[PDB]
């Protein structure tokens, strides 16, 4: 073009009607909570977790413009990197008040990814924190979270912030009664600028998580769908259900829920997941 890519005259004449119509969103804008709500579940309803093409190691993008092009005019999915910051440039545009900050995520097996790859925002509502998360994979609060104190009440499933070991930490109650962390994050705003390392990180990194392998998710009312490799796990209204995927059928299926009005996405996803499972055996 003529506009330069990266300049804020780039960003700031990005076509925002498109993005409302790409994640669902037929209504008026103000800058209540209530506002807020209605596009926080908007984006996660509409737009699934994809990583499909960093399989081959190829890195996103990370431009506004090129996030916007992938997520908006060929209907991708989202992820950490190609989603929140999109979606907190948008917040920002909207009217409302946007902060973008690092976290580092809380792994299955009992510790903490090596790296602060993760990105979360931070909405101030009426002198009020909000968190807010359009880019992951697994099970997260899936209304807005408010920064403060105690167990708060989503879906069946209780969530909290608490700050653990010098850092704000989001847990969540699992069905014995402990706690699980979800991440940990640092109130420390990011641009582009100062999360670009990311993508060097996995690019250098031995077996990145990101590659090789398949991951998607996508929220539906009351739960979740996250399928990791020959995995699928259900969340719906406080429980969690895990089901081995078998068959390439079956795999299919299930792809064809999570990519649900993505139906382009579906012979991709499919092919992935069957390159996944051979290369591991
Ligand atoms: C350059 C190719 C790979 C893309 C780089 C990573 C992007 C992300 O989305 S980082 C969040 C990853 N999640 C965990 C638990 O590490």
């Amino acid at each position: 073009g003529l506009v330069p890519r990266g300049s804020h005259m780039e960003t700031e004449s990005l076509p925002w009607r498109e993005y409302l119509e790409r994640i669902g969103y037929q209504g008026l804008l103000n800058n209540s909570l209530e506002c807020l709500r209605e596009l926080y579940t908007a984006h996660l309803r509409s737009v699934p977790y994809e990583m499909l093409d960093s399989f081959d190691g190829t890195p996103p993008v990370l431009g506004h413009a090129e996030s916007f092009a992938k997520l908006v005019h060929r209907r991708r999915g989202g992820n950490c990197l190609e989603s929140t910051p999109l979606f907190g440039e948008f917040l920002r545009q909207a009217g409302f008040e946007v902060r973008l900050v690092p976290a580092q995520i809380w792994k299955v097996s009992g510790e903490w990814w090596d790296a602060w790859d993760h990105l979360l925002l931070i909405v101030t509502v009426d002198g009020e924190d909000w968190l807010l998360d359009v880019g992951f994979l697994m099970l997260t609060f899936a209304e807005p979270l408010k920064v403060a104190e105690g167990p708060q009440e989503q879906s069946g499933w209780r969530f909290r912030v608490a700050e653990e070991e010098g850092f704000p930490t989001v847990s969540h109650q699992g069905p014995d009664g402990t706690w699980t962390a979800v991440y940990r994050y640092r109130d420390e705003p990011q641009q582009r600028a100062d999360y670009e390392w990311i993508i060097d990180f996995h690019k250098s990194a031995e077996d990145s998580p990101l590659v090789g392998t398949l991951l998607c998710s996508r929220n539906v009312p009351d739960g979740k769908l996250i399928m990791i490799g020959e995995n699928l796990l259900h969340a719906r209204n406080g429980r969690v259900s895990a089901e081995f995927i078998e068959t390439t059928s079956r795999a299919e299926e299930l792809l064809r829920v999570i990519f649900a009005g993505h139906e382009h996405m579906v012979e991709s996803a499919v092919r992935t997941w069957e390159k996944a499972r051979a290369d591991r055996s």
